[PDB]
């Protein structure tokens, strides 16, 4: 419409009607014009030791906006009542608006900088909808909005890896190169606004419950078994056999077994007492491709990294966070009290420990001559009645990934955690358009002299979600998420005295107890 | 409507249907005010040694919009899906839009150079649709939208050339000027926006396939013909005749005849082994038009420059083209490696060599006294039952020609490639419009002082292409454009760490075989 | 599916984007944990969503200029499977893995498919060079499909103490994990359209 009127009103809200709750945003970003209004081929030879850090690849002069993260939709107070009441919990709807776009130009004379708007000049905004472009949303890198509703954020710049010949940084012809300007896009003058509407597919609920029972202590404490074991052979080597006894779940005949687990090293955390001056590269966890070696960091699902209490932790199969965003390239050392950790110990009655052996099998023949004999495997996959828990969620993690299209697949659940999409919500790309300086003569040569210029705008998310309620039995009180602190020094959750603000603690879903 | 609406979006894509393809560009461009506002009278002498080099003629205030490259609606793979799968192609319909105007004043004061704004400056844009100017749009000329959807264009500055009188500079009584303000204009503001539309004339499809025969084999191999030869005299001078064998195709009768010739110089390539320190000039095909001699370069239609294999090019009978765009008069010498040169091997079957002789003719009358001769040729044109092939569209080369009114025309197919029409698409005029500085006294003398003003905006071009369908009945595999490199250090048809774009190769349409 | 993968399941992340997550690379003088984040680009140390699919070793042979040892029955190295008391070749392997890298004159011969381009009459025990055969490649699955000839991958093998450093140990065999994904093999003109499904009331994944 135009220059005075505003395109859009300010939403941040939480409405809950029974099994639904809506989730309204509101933030203010930021758009570079990255790469000066050009396409760079981008590459890399081996870095720090290893070649499975080669890569051959394109950077562009798009921004995107990512929505990935449960902070960007979550207040903490609303994330406390969710994890106290509810067993599961699924996502729904998804709606997108941006509006009050503002196009500015800098000028520098004998170092002035001064800065101004510019009317006339527009913004170009897409959404990638039948999947041809790379999908980089859904691997754990940062720019998603911002945990707190008046902080302002810059946009990320888009990038993708294609092939990359023999471990090295050059090219294959099977490599491709995409361009964002052969899809069609909208553009925006300070008066114009965009909308876009997704709906997500039929998915699983979240499981947001501890189990109360152990997988093998099943049986009926009182009640022997009808079935019998044997235990010995007589000086002439005669089998014998004993009766299964009530409460002996050491010797008990067992219908399910625990989810698949991969060994990981154990390291002390607090007091601790672990081994002194090590490098941990050579002895990490590590999968071969295309003739390289590379680190798995989330290990694969089914396992638990933390016993309860114990300071044991297999640092491999944890999520690490930082309370505080950080400076792009850092190399810096970062001590355990600097880091938030997670532990999956409410899964431990169904997942097996990553730090210990997985258990024994036989490797002989016993005959008169020979004793019989056993081995440990540290090892073990899906077999025929396996059950597990999935990765739990967190405030700070993310909701969804992508799963890839190869036409075959097992079990699609994200190591990270979340939701795992065949068709996710898709990448909303965004652009300055070029604004050409001064030209006086015709050249077949394109042009490189442009203007400099940046643009600003308001971006809302409405989100809708799907609740399973809990129905239980228990007679006693349960576990809860609450504040609770000794002598605060500050409020957590909250900003501080410079306006920072302070998030101190990672916070999980299950508190609540269900029986197997 | 206003400052901040856009008056239109963004489209570049292709979309097949059947037996119609849809292509969409969209480009950003830059307008200078070029002659300060005026028009000028423009000349040549005798330039190089050449009589033919002179020319009288007028330079406009004007730019004009040029779409007659393939590159400029065709995206790399597209053109690969049509080559690879089509025996045709012909155009039928073009759509037009002109909108995003920004008019910008540029002032100097003690060496600064602000640019600014202008909101309420105009563009004046018109349509030449009865074909009264000169129409110089066809001709091989730089200033096409560009073959990279994100790059940035400056439009050419509109002239022509009339009559010249005794291959000299000056101008004769039958010599024309011609005004473009005579003609009527619509004007736009920054919230104005501009629409054309035009529907091609019936046109025969374009050839994309080649010979599975020779002309001069079609005869079945097992079968002998009911036709006789003269082959002999004999002591007394008595005629002798012979029966036509099968598979004999040197004695065969013959329906057809292949296409007309003229014999132009042959150079080797690569390996090559040529003559040295030639001059090329003297020695080549020319053609004399009112007292001058010009040289020809495409020759006419007909002929094919190379054989198969074989390193030696008719060079004047062959389009030869840059990777890279120049800058405008540059005197620089370019080797082979730098040139991207087409081949017409594909129509040898019926198109003769044009580094050879044609053919054998008789030039006595035999007696018993004197023996029979015969002599060479080094030129033939049309005969009756005369069968040709013409020359094949390429990317980077041009879609149409207009043919000249003169009244009288034979077979009208231009020599550079593609389609002949009578009524071609229209040239389209854009200019700034003259803004006057501070006038403060009364003159009749014209005002010669003007504020300096430039203008940018963004161009969309949507064409309609009408395909034929290959219905081969052959059992084994065809050839194919693949993309094949050994080694690659870069992907081709892709910006370079720079942004600049690469395109190595030419790529032309007849890759299917058809039977005669 | 008639397609071949443009990119590596590993190097998914943006190149130009840095990760919020940590890995643990040190232990200090007195043994305590150290933490770095993780760079954009740094395929070697990222956080992963999936993995490849399932492999088993086979041995690799050498085609063309080769370098292979002299001399050499093939039998008693095979792959096997145990049924009802006796060894059994099992020569086209299970799915999910690639047999040639790319370039490579490197083949897994008991993960490929030997065609000869012309009929045999029965029973024929002559020998056949390379040149008579004709020899498959699965290479464009290799971004999503682990190469037979090669190990798997290493896992922890120890417990760390100020005693004790700790170890790891690699595998020639894995099989299906939650999160996996891999592409089946490729049809050919020469090759079969269809099997029949067994009838035992029980499989998993019939490809």
């Amino acid at each position: 419409d135009g220059v005075g009127n505003a395109s859009g009103d300010w939403h941040c809200d939480s409405t809950w009607m029974g099994d639904r709750v809506v989730t309204k945003s509101t933030r203010t970003w930021v758009l570079p014009s990255y790469n000066n209004h050009q396409y760079r081929e981008i590459k890399s030879g081996s870095v720090d030791g290893s070649n499975a850090n080669a890569y051959f690849g394109y950077s562009t002069p798009w921004g995107y906006f990512d929505f990935n993260r449960f902070h960007s939709h979550w207040s903490p107070r609303d994330w406390q009542r969710l994890i106290n009441n509810y067993w599961g919990f699924r996502p729904r709807s998804l709606r997108v608006k941006i509006f009050n776009i503002q196009v500015k130009e800098v000028t520098v004379q004998d170092s002035t900088t001064t800065i101004a708007n510019n009317l006339t000049s527009t913004v170009q905004v897409f959404t990638d909808d039948d999947y041809q472009l790379p999908y980089v949303v859904g691997n754990g890198t940062e720019g998603c909005l911002p945990a707190f509703p008046p902080q302002v954020f810059t946009l990320p710049q888009y990038g993708y890896a294609t092939l990359n010949r023999d471990n090295t940084e050059n090219p294959t012809e099977r490599s491709s190169f995409f361009c964002l300007e052969y899809f069609p896009s909208k553009m925006l003058r300070t008066g114009n606004n965009f909308e876009f509407t997704y709906n997500f597919e039929e998915v699983p609920f979240h499981s947001s419950f501890a189990p109360s029972q152990n997988l093998f202590k099943l049986a009926n404490p009182l009640v022997d078994q009808y079935l019998y074991r044997f235990v010995s052979t007589n000086n002439t080597g005669g089998v014998q056999f004993n009766k299964n006894l009530a409460g002996r779940y050491a010797n008990t005949y067992k219908n399910w077994f625990p989810g698949p687990m991969g060994r990981t090293q154990g390291w002390n955390l607090g007091s601790g007492v672990n081994r002194a001056s090590v490098s941990a590269f050579a002895t990490t966890n590590r999968m071969e491709l295309e003739g390289a070696s590379y680190q798995v960091p989330p290990q694969p699902n089914g396992m638990t990294n933390n016993l309860q209490g114990s300071n044991t932790y297999a640092l491999e199969n944890t999520m690490i966070f930082n309370s505080q965003p950080a400076n792009p390239g850092t190399t810096a050392t970062y001590l355990e009290g600097n880091m938030l950790i997670t532990s999956e110990s409410e899964t431990q009655p169904v997942n097996r420990v990553a730090y210990n052996v997985g258990g024994q099998m036989a490797t002989n023949n016993q005959s008169s001559t020979t004793a019989p004999a056993t081995g440990t495997y540290n090892l073990q996959e899906i077999v025929p009645g396996s059950v597990w828990m999935e990765r739990d969620v967190y405030l700070q993690g993310p909701i969804w990934a992508k799963i890839p299209e190869t036409g075959a697949h097992f079990h699609p659940s994200p190591a990270m955690g979340g939701f795992g999409l065949k068709h996710p919500p898709p990448m909303m790309l965004i652009k300055n358009t070029p604004v050409p300086g001064n030209i006086t003569s015709f050249s077949d040569v394109p042009v490189s002299s442009f203007i400099t210029q940046y643009s600003t705008g308001q971006v809302t998310v409405e989100m809708e979600w799907e609740l399973k309620k809990e129905n239980s039995k228990r007679w006693n009180p349960e576990i809860q998420y609450t504040n609770n602190y000794n002598d605060p020094q500050f409020v957590d959750f909250a900003p501080d005295s410079t306006g920072e603000y302070r998030s101190t603690r990672p916070i999980g879903t299950r508190y609540l107890t269900r029986p197997l």
